[PDB]
């Protein structure tokens, strides 16, 4: 009947859809996540199409979402919180890594505040599954940089406060495919300006990833 989806982070009930390519995410406390998907669709439809999993529909309290891991033979996933946290400061100052595929092997702890060096080391840990072909892993980094650059550029024109939103980074072990998308609109709010904190998270990630793609 019910297959639990292998979540990297967060607390919401998420299960595989009864059909291929879909996950079902329960809206726990309010339907705010649905209201915000609908609002972005009406006001910023190009943003939704480029950066966000497709919302196929709703069943009671369940969102039917595009499974971002579906087209991958061996997906590696990292959840980075880029929007404001509820109370805490970010573990990496401008963002918080929330989890990644195989993080347990590296003694990753989502409660641990990280130096710049430890932050970089966890991102390198996440990239270890991608293997020793430095050319192929560099290309994954560059394609993430391309899309995050455009996202940061685009965010200047969006009047939302992206509280609690995460970037879901995905690459295949063979490094033949990768993407990054924005998820988790449960705490997002309308405002009258752009979200500078969320833009700062994205530019900081671009800086770090650019250093990784350039290191010899
Ligand atoms: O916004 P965060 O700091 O990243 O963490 C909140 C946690 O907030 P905080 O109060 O520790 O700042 C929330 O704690 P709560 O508001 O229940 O005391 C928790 O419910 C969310 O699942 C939790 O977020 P989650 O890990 O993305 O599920
Ligand atoms: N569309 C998606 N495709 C694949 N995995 C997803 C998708 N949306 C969420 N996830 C997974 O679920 C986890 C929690 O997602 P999120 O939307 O942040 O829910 P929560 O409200 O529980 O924090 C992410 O870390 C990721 O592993
Ligand atoms: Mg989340």
């Amino acid at each position: 009947s019910i297959r639990i989806f292998p979540r990297i982070a967060g607390r919401s009930y998420i299960i595989y859809g009864q059909t291929s390519g879909i996950i079902c995410k329960r809206m726990e406390k309010s339907d705010n996540e649905f209201v915000i998907y609908n609002y972005i669709s009406e006001h910023y439809d190009k943003f939704l199409k480029k950066y966000v999993p497709k919302l196929y529909g709703k069943n009671n309290d369940m969102l039917l979402l595009e499974d971002l891991t579906y087209n991958y033979n061996n997906p590696n996933v990292m959840d980075v919180k880029i929007g404001a946290r509820k109370r805490k400061s970010h573990t990496s100052g401008f963002f918080s890594i929330r989890g990644y595929t195989n993080s347990h092997d590296y003694k990753f702890d989502p409660d641990e505040y990280l130096t710049s060096e430890s932050t970089i080391n966890h991102i390198k840990n996440f990239m270890e599954a991608g293997g020793e072909n430095r050319d192929k892993t560099k290309q994954v980094l560059l394609k993430w940089i391309m899309k995050l650059s455009e996202l940061a550029n685009d965010l200047f024109e969006i009047n939302l406060k992206f509280d609690g939103v995460s970037l879901i980074f995905i690459y295949d072990d063979d490094c033949s495919k990768c993407d990054v998308n924005v998820v988790d609109f449960s705490r997002v709010k309308l405002i009258d300006t752009n979200d500078q904190m969320t833009i700062s998270a994205v530019t900081n990630l671009i800086k770090i990833l650019s250093e990784l793609a350039d290191n010899p």
